[PDB]
């Protein structure tokens, strides 16, 4: 369970980051060769991304990097839309902390300055868990891990990167600065207009 839990990361940190690209194929001899770890150690790792919803098994074909249906990223938007409104709106200035939220920003920013268009996608998701983890839940925080980890699938499956996070990148400021003026309605009513417009985006555009 922890020389699998490692594979298991390294796997994983790969497809989020956009190594493994969407329909992939994870090979297990491969794997094994490089790693030097047992095939049961693969195929758990395999179990723990399968669980996880970042590859899916076929059939006599092996494993491969999931890819996201249009309804797939309607309900993502809906448990997004549900949780991370939650979390905005509830937001107590008086005692809530942001310095999260704004390191996530923060990070954007960075990728941003570099191009790293991919990099900009990822931070983007890592603001969004930021603003889920305002409802100050370990529960809803695990529960949300399989749709982050969905959602940046959903933006790599996308291949527009560039041109697709900058205008919401600039939304995500305005969204953290209205928070931070604690004006958490404001801040709840251009969330939602948000996943509104990022969804009915990436569908436009989808496949």
């Amino acid at each position: 369970t922890s020389r699998t839990t490692r594979v298991a990361g390294i796997l994983r940190d790969a497809i989020i980051d956009g190594t493994f690209r969407p329909g992939a194929r994870l090979s297990e001899p491969d794997i094994c060769a490089a790693l030097d770890v047992s095939r049961n150690t693969v195929r758990e790792a395999f179990q723990i991304l399968i669980e996880d919803r970042l590859v899916a098994h076929e059939l006599n074909r092996g494993v491969f990097v999931r890819v996201p249906t249009a309804e797939d990223i309607t309900e993502l938007y809906i448990c997004r839309r549900v949780v991370e409104c939650a979390g905005v709106n509830g937001f107590d200035p008086a005692t809530g902390d942001l310095s999260r939220v704004a390191e996530a920003l923060d990070l954007a920013d960075e990728r941003y300055a570099v191009e790293d268009w991919t990099g900009v996608g990822t931070a983007d998701i890592h603001f969004h868990s930021a603003l889920a983890s305002l409802n100050n839940s370990n529960r809803i925080d695990e529960l949300m891990r399989s749709v982050w980890n969905e959602a940046r699938l959903v933006f790599h499956v996308m291949d527009d990167a560039h041109r697709f996070h900058g205008p919401y990148l600039t939304r995500n400021h305005e969204i953290y600065d209205a928070l931070a003026a604690g004006n958490t309605e404001a801040a709840g009513q251009l969330l939602k207009t948000y996943l509104e417009d990022a969804e009915a985006q990436i569908l436009g555009a989808y496949r």
